[PDB]
C-alpha cells in the first residue's frame, strides 16, 4: 500500500 507507486 501507499501513494508511492506499485508496492505493498
Amino acid at each position: 500500500n501507499x501513494x508511492q507507486p506499485x508496492s505493498x
